């Protein structure tokens, strides 16, 4: 129940306190408040208008690695009862305390009974086949070729290539049976919902508000719709808007016909730079199972060297950029979290910590985490599934970065 | 101190409990459970595996407008001692409880003293000199036409637009002082940071990550550099990348020297598509207190009618399209957070509320805060200024809006 220095100061900042004041408000000793840059976060927080939950340090400082034992998420098994049968059985894989694990689920439907579905939920994930048997997708109450697929297990020589994987696309329901006798476990990993930190905040708005938000947010989402709301928050028409910019009211509306023609592009770029907004998230995004469905074969044909790795990819979709999937075959750096599980092999996985070099053991169903941009290298002979997600750095924050004067600095200076 | 639905639905589904599993761990009853969907939140935090915090409520719920009169900010009144002296006075504007204050400071420091610095602060403003006097800006140690330079206040007879108007830009220390007898205020008003909930995060990391971390920060963080940490997160190289697109080696490199040109755009888009991530991020913005320095002369120049009101633009940076401001001479709906303050006339704020048609009279330095979508219009005669921060809607969310899937439809689902 700590205090973070860093959210302190700004608070400090944003009430324009200085220390003497506020230790002076909060009536706790000036050495405890400059040495914090459980009493003091409650005197600090009605001094500085704020929950203490504003003030809070996170949980967990200095991260790097965590890891658990095969022994470790078998012990973690979860049977789980759906429509009066042994539905799954969950397992965990290694998390840091408190977040979202990955799930291990073994498929108990069999066959001949349709698997029940689940409620869907709001995060994105990849679901992978790990075999040994093939299993059946489902993704809607009457049963057609778009709502029911087979999510093959590879059968073949190349079993890194555990089998098919795709997107759960949010919110839908979904549940997964036996394609025949043989057994099969899935892997389903969830990224962060991105949309999530809006949705919490839009819960919590008027009705009215809300349902004007959804108003400026149905239909096609646009150039045209989004700079017209652009537009209004400045105070801007259209045909102001194209005159602070020096540009022509017919190349404005040409530019928003074909935002990605570089002759769009040099317009709203234009447009952005005279009226303060950032033109890249005016661009075409692609148009929204059957897109992220990856075979066997897909991934057998992406196979690549990686550094000492051989690597072929899982499912992706290009409007979840934070949401990734590998085969890896046995240093890796990442621009935010991994969560590994060993599928074969007694495999070595080092990393370099806060106590220096350190290095664990894992056998298959073994798994670990690594924290964003911890240097880290897997040892052995020699298969693990690597899956990446986390909101920092996440592409989000790529857009901010690349809008910041000096990033490296202003980090160094948070810190 | 209360329970958010959204967020305990979202941990139950992550622990993948039922609520009847939920209520069992929690050892509270069900129907509570189901009717949430103190006591209580301390039993499902520990069942859950989260802290309370996870799991509260916003103290806020349903805002749509507050309001301050111009004698409640007149009795904000905080004097400031820098340097020996009194050195501003400090007045706070209408903001949610809790929440950050847009600030109205009397410039007192006389001409014939150099204005002593501040330490700088992470996030940027808009600063706008309301006049009556021209004060001096201050922007370094050493003084040079670089760092210090006059914000003049209008001395001619369309006084709605009160001076000029510039951004402080993110941690430099700046301050003020009279550039004659004549006295002066200032508005100064911030945005969010939008880096800030990176660097919370980032301060939590080991050392030896955050280093990794600054080193891909920093020099020139292009269309290359950062596309190389898109590749290795998902362990490919460019020689495997640009394979798995079908696009030649040569092309993706002419694509990296200029990524905003169409033939650029359409490599990195297929790039994308094939590899799974949003190909905007990669696009180039502006380079980077003249660049954003607005004049009474610029503001003048800008002039439009915006329906039933004339505006004028104070500054902005493309570099921070939540952060805008506008001088309004008097329906309004904004995607974000709108702060307003009354310069001339006795004017009625109109909105519409969880109570119906609601509204307020407000005199000079009479203020308001609407929240996002809230519609609103001003009647009277009339000058308000307009400011407008908030991350939600901000250009991040707007860069996953248009990633989304029916998004008013997954915003109705939270709801």
């Amino acid at each position: 129940m700590r205090i973070d220095p860093f959210k302190l100061a700004h608070w400090m900042n944003a009430r324009k306190y200085t220390a003497a004041q506020t230790a002076d408000l909060a009536g706790l000793p000036l050495d405890d408040l400059r040495r914090l840059l459980p009493a003091a976060a409650t005197a600090l927080a009605e001094a500085l208008s704020v929950e203490p939950s504003q003030l809070a340090a996170d949980a967990h400082r200095n991260l790097t690695v965590v890891h658990k034992s095969a022994e470790e998420m078998h012990a973690s098994r979860r049977p789980i009862q759906r429509d009066g049968i042994h539905f799954y059985n969950y397992y965990t894989l290694a998390a840091p305390e408190g977040r979202v694990a990955p799930v291990v689920l073994d498929i108990l439907c069999p066959s001949d009974r349709l698997p029940a579905l689940n409620n869907g939920h709001l995060e994105p994930a990849i679901t992978v086949n790990l075999g040994p048997g093939d299993i059946n997708g489902r993704w809607g109450e009457e049963i057609t070729p778009q709502t029911w697929r087979v999510l093959h297990a590879n059968h073949g020589g190349d079993r890194w290539i555990t089998g098919d994987s795709y997107v759960e696309p949010s919110y839908c329901p979904h549940s997964y049976s036996l394609a025949g006798d043989a057994p099969a476990r899935i892997v389903s990993y969830t990224a962060q919902s991105n949309i999530s930190p809006l949705m919490t905040e839009a819960n919590n708005w008027s009705t009215g508000a809300f349902e004007e938000a959804l108003k400026a947010l149905s239909g096609k989402v646009s150039a045209g719709s989004v700079l017209d709301l652009f537009l209004a928050r400045r105070a801007h028409t259209r045909t102001s808007a194209a005159e602070a910019a020096g540009v022509p009211p017919a190349d404005l509306e040409a530019a928003l016909r074909s935002p990605a023609s570089e002759t769009g592009l040099t317009v709203l770029r234009t447009l952005g730079r005279a009226l303060g907004f950032d033109y890249r998230v005016l661009l075409p995004a692609d148009d929204q199972v059957g897109k992220t469905w990856t075979t066997i074969e897909d991934s057998r044909r992406s196979r690549r060297t990686f550094g000492t790795y051989e690597a072929a990819s899982m499912a992706s979709a290009a409007h979840l950029p934070d949401l990734v999937g590998s085969f890896l075959r046995v240093d890796l750096i990442d621009h935010a979290e991994n969560h590994y599980v060993v599928t074969e092999g007694r495999l070595t996985l080092e990393w370099d910590g806060p106590d220096g070099p350190a290095s664990v053991e894992l056998e298959p169903d073994g798994s670990a985490w690594t924290g964003p941009f911890v240097r880290h290298r897997w040892h052995g002979t020699g298969t693990v599934l690597k899956f990446g997600s986390g909101a920092h750095l996440g592409y989000q924050d790529w857009l901010e970065l690349t809008n910041t004067f000096e990033p490296a600095a202003t980090l160094r200076r948070g810190r």
